[PDB]
């Protein structure tokens, strides 16, 4: 049910949730195409490379400041990208599919993690609060 495409380049987790994103939407792009697209470098993607890489592909786009809150709109639109800080890795993202319990359902590009279950609790603590909502326009 939740596609992700996973990163295998230690740089690649740019790419690799906005080729998951797309790919929810039927659409489907390589990694080291979109690593071009997004000006992703040794260091990673930065939030402003995803975004420019999403509306080159024709995606509506906003970079939101949340909190856990967002987390109990029932009008949430999944899935969306989130910026999470894990050990010295700053440019870390996942891919948010839902959520279910105390618990939410994410992507995370790292091949030995993929789709999991994450309690809201350990999310919180990685999550900078940033958001990244993309949609076909």
């Amino acid at each position: 049910h939740y596609k992700l495409v996973p990163q295998i380049d230690t740089r690649d987790c740019g790419p690799a949730v906005l080729a998951s994103v797309a790919k929810h939407y039927g659409s489907n792009y390589s990694i080291a195409y979109l690593r071009e697209l997004s000006k992703t470098n040794k260091q990673g993607t930065t939030a402003l490379g995803i975004v420019e890489a999403a509306k080159k592909l024709g995606f509506e786009t906003r970079s939101i400041k949340a909190d856990m809150t967002l987390f109990d709109y029932n009008d949430l639109t999944y899935p969306f990208i989130v910026h999470v800080i894990k050990g010295k890795r700053l440019q870390h993202y996942y891919v948010v599919y839902g959520s279910q319990n105390n618990q939410l359902i994410i992507g995370d590009p790292d091949p030995s993690v993929k789709v999991t279950r994450m309690s809201k609790e350990r999310f919180q603590s990685e999550w900078t609060g940033l958001a990244i909502f993309l949609a076909p326009q």
